[PDB]
């Protein structure tokens, strides 16, 4: 694939199931914590979906709209800024990247993070 759609996270129970599945596969996941009014979040989406395709079958990518999902789910990420791109593994956040600058450059920093933990 050239692009893979990020899967939305519905709530904290969904995150729990996502992390159980990642554990079964011994894989990390990526979560894009974003907001629909956040212009950089919107511009990052296609670039994240291109990066997700590069990791198809190796790292699943997810997204969560911090205004739409329950507050309890946002608290699981300890989010304070958007977009926040987190790598989780073994049931917890291992590292994150804060966007808020050109999408390509955020992606390269996310790629470095993935290289560290994959
Ligand atoms: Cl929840
Ligand atoms: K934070």
């Amino acid at each position: 694939p050239t692009s893979v759609e990020m899967e939305p996270i519905d709530d904290s129970h969904h995150l729990d199931k996502i992390l159980l599945q990642a554990r079964e596969l011994s894989q990390p996941i990526i979560i894009d914590w974003m907001a629909s009014w956040c212009r950089k979040c919107i511009y990052l989406k296609p670039k994240l979906e291109k990066l997700a395709a590069e990791y198809d079958t190796k790292i699943k990518f997810y997204c969560a709209d911090v205004n739409k999902v329950p507050q309890a789910l946002v608290k699981r990420g300890n989010i304070s800024k958007m977009p926040t791109i987190q790598l989780w593994k073994d049931g917890e956040m291992k590292a994150e990247v804060i966007g808020g600058h050109k999408a390509w450059l955020v992606i390269e920093e996310v790629r470095e993070m993935i290289q560290k933990f994959v």
